[PDB]
């Protein structure tokens, strides 16, 4: 588990908040605290499950082992020497290592970790891209090489593989209209997108639940999707680097293609603001039915 870059941690925090914030009067007060690494109220099931969510996605809590795991702390510090002081990182890792084996329920996981969170707040916040000043500097260093805050993930990938001002830019006319290109460049670009929206994991595996999540958000049933994906999986290519493209092509050409395009389009919109749904769950409405950088597409 790990290391995680700033975008990866932002994804984790915002996803866990989206899934765990209450839907009533407590929503905004809780959001204001959790955003600032204040895991309160400690007695709230919402806070407890939020905390467990973050710990599971980072690998600090291993739900299979039913124990905490400090390995990610060392992986994180190795990747980001500027974000920790060795003695402090070691003290934090030690505190995690010495936590007892803990049941895989929100309350138990949260209660066990909370003392560590508080005793090592700055250490953990700095290391895992929660320090606003440090993270701003890292985003500047990375520039075009990482998806930036408030940037469409699709645009991040497009700009990497089909850069503005290049003879490649024109291909976006076809790409944005769901034309499935066959070349190595497009396969890499599609890997960038599919991994960026988490349809494909870091180890090139399909995450059916993530695709389903996006169907449900556009009010589409997922039974037909699951059947299509099962068929696509039965014909999965053996070369790891082609798996993202394989699933993209399969979905685009399948009997769920229209629902897929609708779901994928809305995911692109939501990828522009990771906190899209946090102040309040936003209602989805199908956009009314092309230009690239102001230039008219010939198709
Ligand atoms: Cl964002």
């Amino acid at each position: 588990m790990g290391p995680f870059d700033p975008e990866e941690m932002l994804f984790i925090f915002t996803r866990c908040m989206e899934d765990n914030l209450e839907d009533g009067a407590n929503r905004l007060p809780m959001l204001a605290k959790w955003k600032e690494w204040i895991n309160e109220p400690v007695d709230s099931p919402a806070t407890q499950c939020f905390g467990k969510c973050v710990l599971v996605r980072t690998g600090l809590y291993d739900p299979v082992a039913q124990k905490f795991d400090a390995s990610v702390i060392q992986e994180q510090f190795k990747a980001y020497p500027s974000l920790g002081e060795k003695s402090k990182v070691e003290a934090y890792a030690n505190a995690v290592k010495q936590l007892p084996s803990t049941n895989n329920d929100c309350a138990a996981v949260f209660k066990a970790y909370d003392p560590v969170h508080k005793a090592h707040k700055d250490t953990s916040k700095n290391l895992f891209h929660g320090n606003k000043e440090l993270t701003k500097g890292l985003y500047e260093k990375l520039g075009k090489d990482i998806r930036q805050k408030k940037q469409s993930y699709f645009e991040f990938c497009e700009n990497k593989y089909y850069p503005a001002g290049s003879d490649k830019r024109q291909q976006l006319c076809q790409i944005r209209q769901y034309t499935v290109l066959d070349d190595a460049l497009f396969k890499e670009h599609t890997d960038c997108v599919m991994k960026g929206i988490r349809y494909i994991t870091k180890d090139n595996q399909l995450d059916v639940e993530e695709v389903k999540r996006d169907f449900k958000l556009v009010n589409k049933d997922t039974k037909a999707l699951e059947e299509v994906l099962n068929d696509c999986k039965s014909k999965e290519p053996s070369n790891a680097k082609e798996k993202s493209w394989h699933y993209y092509k399969c979905l685009v050409e399948s009997s769920v293609k229209d629902d897929f395009k609708e779901a994928f389009d809305y995911r692109e919109v939501r990828s522009q603001i990771y906190a899209f749904n946090l102040p309040k769950n936003q209602a989805y409405s199908k956009p009314a039915v092309m230009e690239i950088d102001g230039k008219q597409c010939p198709q």
